[PDB]
DNA sequence: TTTTTTTTTTTTTTTTTTTTTTTTTTTTTTTTTTTTTTTTTTTTTTTTTTTTTTTTTTTTTTTTTTTTTTTTTTTTTTTTTTTTTTTTTTTTTTTTTTTTTTTTTTTTTTTTTTTTTT
């Protein structure tokens, strides 16, 4: 689990995750919840 | 009139030093070889309407393992000190300007003499 990239909030806006093999997706920053450090996974995409 | 003392430059040739001819090592320089940029056209790739059957998200409910959690003791973090490097004031040296002071060299042309080589 190599950390690919970090992005701040900035403002209410749309995140766009992507994939190696032509995978492209968009989502709103309101969806992913927040918590303290040293935590687990929030499934962002359907990989593999 | 004969004979006696002292002084130096030469017979000097050898020791010391200097001068003058030499050729190993790091810094230049010309060559070939590999990275860049602009056109033709060319099959080839690629942009954009229409239809279509698809396959993943959103009604609703479930749980469990990652999110809660408190606490011991480490160990990375910070503090002081000192060394190494970077960078900028300071100083020194050198060059150019225009009137002055000084100098120094390379060749033709002919004819005669020295001065080496064969």
């Amino acid at each position: 689990k190599v950390v690919s990239l970090i992005v701040p909030r900035g403002d209410g806006a749309i995140l766009t995750a992507t994939q190696n093999g032509y995978g492209k997706r968009t989502a709103v920053a309101e969806y992913p919840t927040k918590s303290r450090a040293t935590k687990g996974v929030i499934s962002i995409k359907v990989t593999e």
